[PDB]
């Protein structure tokens, strides 16, 4: 679980191809002990990482420790799913203003669900009459809210980013 | 509108065809001058009429315009869509039983409008709230009174034969 192949920009065919992975945190002088070094300085050559999103193949070792605590700051079901939830956004700090924005649901399904939810149990019309029981379209009305709200489907639930 | 060819069972075979048309009330010394006579008096050979519904080969005169008197007293609709409203009945006298059990829905013409109209104009629930304004699933609750409901659908609207 998140670890990166890198090394090193010194023969640059990957050639000298050392260090197998690396998991959070990384150091200069880890990695440096752990591949020699190049005569010079020319290093970190990203090409293989085990990462739960996009990374550069010229990230800095400080920045992906910066990316890896951005994640441990997360909660472990937003860090199961920040694939799907940075399709929305670009970036971390991104999302780490709404963080507090997303509404979770293990117990919502599908769309469906997301409906009878707001409807039955928040209770945002009151009366359920028995004559009006089953009459309340949870498909248009779920539809709709597709249209206003933004949604994603997941594996662990429905997360809706509202602002 | 209403008229018949009736004459005569003298030279069954519809020999001494004569009378053209009578519109009601029709005597039996109209159609006897307009006939002769076929020595005797066996006539009123029914073989032709425009009438809005089914009568027989046989049927008497006094019947007949009784049948005219009963439909000159239904209202014109009714009148126009004695057809359909005949189908689910059997006769006229019937039919003036429950005369006053008709629903006439000019205004709605479908299903649906049935569903609009005693949902939203008759308020047969009350609250429509905003969040629940599109959720009444009209379809599903005009087959549901299709099923309780004997519905007839005509050209000049939607006739309900409620008990």
């Amino acid at each position: 679980d998140m670890q990166v192949y890198i090394a090193n920009l010194g023969k640059y065919n990957e050639g000298e191809l050392v260090g197998a992975w690396f998991t959070f945190p990384i150091d200069f002088e880890e990695v440096k002990e752990k591949i020699g070094l190049n005569d010079e300085y020319e290093e970190y050559a990203i090409h293989d990482y085990e990462l739960p999103f996009t990374v550069d193949e010229y990230t800095s070792i400080g920045e992906l420790n910066r990316l890896w605590e951005m994640v441990s700051e997360l909660p472990e079901e937003l860090q199961s799913e920040l694939s799907a939830l940075l399709t929305h956004f670009s970036s971390i700090e991104e999302l780490s203003e709404h963080q507090e924005d997303i509404i979770i649901h293990s117990d919502c399904d599908d769309m469906y669900d997301v409906a009878r939810y707001y409807i039955e149990e928040t209770g945002a019309l009151g009366e359920v009459p028995a004559s009006l029981q089953n009459y309340i379209d949870y498909q248009a009305y779920g539809r709709d809210l597709d249209l206003s709200g933004t949604f994603i489907s997941t594996n662990h639930g429905i997360f809706e980013i509202v602002y």
